[PDB]
């Protein structure tokens, strides 16, 4: 029943993006080969507080998702000002983390295992291109919607728009746990902590804004929240996913430093700058984008 | 005459928007006390050299445009995918040069004067704000128009829109030649060769498209060339004055390296991510912003 329909969906949108379904293709081998040679070492050798690193910020990550959520119960449907501002805010903040913290030192470790030049820039947009692919084909083969561009992906008029809006975030929120478990593969505090913390503050007004959009769907105010803890709960599975593809050989670090990044700034832009900077909003959500972008530079500068 | 309705104008806006206003009016004294240091700096000592390096990477951002502009008397008016892609690649490139080549020399030089910590990120923030504060303002206070989005800024239905285009044109390139005369400030050519590169390359297609959209406002064929590359031009006065800012005390060099890169971060979402995320153009638009992330990500590991 449903199966059928999705599949005529998945083979028409096949037919028209041939390009996005080949790339699609190819990083999900790319990312299954990681994922198995991660799970190959796990049985071998002994990387465990690594993983003991990643599930706790996961954790934090979810705790701070849902405090935003809370949060909701008394603001009773906040303006659109300070919407578009906070949402500038929180893609600052991914912008810059996303820069910092996951190209730098991915450009030391790779020119320390292969050698300084260009090569260290080859295997980081080796990483990159394998995200934004990635993000690319599961954001044109998943059928969501946002909250004002329409409905995004595969025609289905078989679900109700919670469970798209639920995808969306879904979609929205796997990058960051995989970029948490990227970041403590090496162990080396200096770098988990400041992307953790830059995580955290930005997913707590994206979760706020979450639930009030939940809100609106039509969920009454108790079902809103729920959802929203929901997926803080899913960020945590990210975060395993990209402790298992940071681990392996050690040329791995590097490539995984790029892919999580490639799909984070991918996703600001085409899920976020549309809905931010639509229709005369641009002012607010440059001047958040910019805030951010300061906080996390102090936050990089300062915590290590 | 003109005077008068733009002095109403400019009055009947400022009553509208005051925190812009007095944003402005602290950027400005910021930025002239800078330059009085500068020049009294250029009286007292010897810093010439730098003064070439300048004048030498502005001549080359002007020839890259010159040559973009005379690239547009074969194409023809270029379809609409190639546009987005293009603007999407520029904007990519801005805003990665932008983010490695002035956010990171500048915080290991403010590092080294006042020693490492939350005090570089202080004083680059700083210039973050100073220089958002200043293009806020001028685009606020200055009769531009977009090319797809409308007429922005203060009311004058008494200049034609050539001139609204211009001065468009003029508030994109202003903060790539500040930023390139910034870079020289302190010799050491590993940080100038990158960020040179990278703004010629993004000038090049930025001047074939200001040559065809200066086309369709109506200038035959061969007057929209002269003007790309009198906003070619245009770039060396801002290399200048950016060589002129940079001097001075010693850590009026970091402040520089934020003010320019804010500037020219803001300038990307306030003028340029609009008009390339509007109405289904995202795709081509991020996939473009990826590929100039990447070649800039090559530029600074490979060119110093
Ligand atoms: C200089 C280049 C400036 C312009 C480059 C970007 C223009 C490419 C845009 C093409 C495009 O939008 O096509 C889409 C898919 O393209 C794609 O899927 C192309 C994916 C390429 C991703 C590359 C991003 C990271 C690259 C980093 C380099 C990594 C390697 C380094 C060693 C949609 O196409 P469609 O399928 O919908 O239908 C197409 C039927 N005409
Ligand atoms: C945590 C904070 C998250 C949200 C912060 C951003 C929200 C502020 C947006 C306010 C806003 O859009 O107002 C505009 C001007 O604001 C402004 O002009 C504010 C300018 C602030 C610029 C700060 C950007 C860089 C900051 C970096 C820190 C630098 C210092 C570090 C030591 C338009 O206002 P209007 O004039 O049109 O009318 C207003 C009459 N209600
Ligand atoms: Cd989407
Ligand atoms: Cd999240
Ligand atoms: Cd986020
Ligand atoms: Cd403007
Ligand atoms: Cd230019
Ligand atoms: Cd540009």
């Amino acid at each position: 029943s449903l199966a059928a329909d999705l599949r005529g969906a998945w083979h028409a949108q096949a037919q028209s993006h041939p390009l996005i379904t080949l790339g699609l293709a190819a990083s999900a081998a790319g990312v299954v080969l990681l994922l198995v040679a991660g799970i190959v070492n796990a049985l071998t050798g002994e990387n465990r507080v690594h993983v003991g690193y990643a599930v706790l910020g996961g954790a934090a990550g979810f705790a701070a998702t849902a405090l935003g959520a809370l949060m909701a119960l008394g603001l009773r449907a906040i303006s659109a000002r300070t919407q578009d501002a906070m949402l500038g805010f929180a893609a600052g903040m991914m912008l810059a983390a996303s820069a910092f913290s996951l190209i730098l030192p991915g450009l030391d470790a790779a020119g320390t295992i292969v050698g300084p030049g260009p090569a260290a820039a080859a295997v980081v947009a080796l990483g990159l291109g394998l995200g934004v692919l990635l993000m690319l084909g599961l954001d044109y083969f998943t059928p969501h919607e946002h909250e004002r561009t329409g409905h995004q992906g595969p025609e289905a008029a078989r679900v109700n728009r919670v469970w798209l809006f639920v995808l969306t975030i879904i979609l929205h929120n796997l990058p960051e746990g995989m970029a948490i478990g990227v970041s403590f593969a090496t162990g080396d505090l200096r770098i988990g902590l400041p992307l953790t913390s830059a995580i955290a503050i930005q997913d707590v007004p994206e979760g706020l804004a979450v639930a009030l959009a939940l809100r609106a769907v039509g969920l009454p105010i108790g079902r809103a929240v729920l959802v929203a803890v929901a997926s803080g709960l899913m960020e945590p599975l990210g975060a395993l996913v990209g402790v298992g593809i940071s681990s392996g050989f050690a040329l791995a670090y590097p490539i995984s430093m790029g892919l999580a990044a490639g799909a984070m700034i991918f996703v600001v832009s085409h899920e976020v700058i549309p809905e931010t900077h639509r229709n005369g909003h641009e002012t607010t959500a440059t001047v958040g984008l910019m805030a951010g972008f300061a906080l996390m530079m102090f936050l990089d500068t300062a915590l290590g």
